């Protein structure tokens, strides 16, 4: 069922990463009905069988809060997977590049520097929340929903992936315990007994929403990775941000909820996110 794409039409120009399992390209494509710009995953690796299985997964998560998969390319080696290019990069780059410091940091034709308002910052969690709505619905469980996770485009376009980028380029905000678990976004049955469910992505997304008012930092920042651990399962919930209005805090304690099956659900997340947002369109 996954779409191929021939190699002719592929033309590589410059590896933007590395991940453990492959390198990424950007690179130009044609006929995806002509210069397309395009992300390619060029696999190092037995591994053709984990290729095969995540094409036919890809192929399946079609959304529009979902970074698109356009196919595979079998033809020769490496094997490649073709997706969308998003502008922006990952969102953790990009809240830290719009936020208080962002005249300092920005370029000097960059437009309007200056921090993300309510109504972005809003207009990018609610969108979050409709990619991890789709997710629910097919009884994913994405299991390191973060900022870094996700992707940004022109006209403030967020969209979910998982990336080996953002193994990479974050590895700092992985614990080794060899599995690397994002430790600091997982809730305590999660860091204790391993238990990855839709009630552990919400609790993801409510530590998503802590990384979007504070424009990127990192949670327990202030804590090493033995000192967060300690205050996740403890039960000590993030202070809240400051550029964080009371009522989107009580959206995070709702997805902090110390039991999975008390935590909201991420449809009336969404619900309430997409009300707020709704209500300071015009102010
Ligand atoms: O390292 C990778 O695996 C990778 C990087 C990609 C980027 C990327 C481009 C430019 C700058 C970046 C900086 C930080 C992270 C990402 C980017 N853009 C697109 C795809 C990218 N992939 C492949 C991939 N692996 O899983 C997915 C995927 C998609 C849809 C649903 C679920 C999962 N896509
Ligand atoms: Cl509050």
């Amino acid at each position: 069922c996954v779409h191929h794409i021939k190699r002719r039409d592929i033309v590589l120009k410059w590896e933007l990463g590395e991940g453990a399992f492959g390198k990424v390209f950007l690179a130009e494509c044609h006929n995806l009905l002509d210069k397309m710009l395009v992300a390619v995953k060029a696999l190092k690796e037995s591994a053709r069988q984990d290729f095969q299985r995540e094409a036919e997964l890809l192929t399946m998560l079609q959304h529009q809060h979902i970074v698109r998969f356009f196919g595979v390319c079998t033809e020769g080696r490496p094997l490649l997977m073709v997706f969308e290019y998003m502008r922006h990069g990952d969102l953790n780059r990009f809240l830290r590049s719009h936020g208080p410091d962002a005249k300092l940091l920005a370029g000097g034709e960059d437009v309007a520097p200056g921090p993300l308002g309510l109504g972005q910052l809003l207009a990018v969690a609610s969108q979050v929340a409709a990619g991890m709505v789709y997710l629910a619905g097919l009884h994913f469980v994405h299991r390191d929903l973060a900022t870094r996770n996700c992707l940004v485009g022109q006209g403030l376009v967020v969209k979910i992936g998982d990336f080996g980028m953002s193994r990479d380029i974050y590895s700092t905000d992985y614990y080794r315990v060899r599995t690397m678990l994002p430790i600091r976004w997982m809730p305590p049955e999660s860091i204790l007994y391993r238990k990855f469910t839709t009630e552990s992505d919400v609790w993801s997304f409510g530590v998503v929403l802590w990384e979007i008012f504070t424009y990127g930092k990192q949670p327990w920042y202030q804590l090493s990775n033995t000192e967060a651990i300690d205050c996740i399962t403890q039960g000590r919930e993030l202070e809240r941000p400051r550029a964080c209005p009371p009522e989107v805090y009580a959206i995070m304690r709702g997805c902090w909820q110390r039991e999975p099956q008390q935590r909201h659900s991420i449809k009336d997340v969404h619900a309430r996110l997409q009300a707020l947002a709704q209500a300071h369109h015009h102010h």
